[PDB]
């Protein structure tokens, strides 16, 4: 019911899965490295 969207950070692929505190794993490559794709985008000006 909880779906969060992972990116993987060795396979750089994104994963929707539920959102697991032991472990999101990616169906990928078998690895738990990941971050999270669910990133918000927000607006700044920076140089
Ligand atoms: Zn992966």
């Amino acid at each position: 019911n909880m779906t969060v969207d992972i990116l993987c950070n060795d396979c750089n692929g994104r994963s929707t899965v539920q959102f697991h505190i032991l472990g999101m794993k990616c169906k990928i490559c078998e690895s738990y490295n990941t971050a999270q794709a669910g990133g918000r985008r927000i607006s700044l000006d920076q140089q």
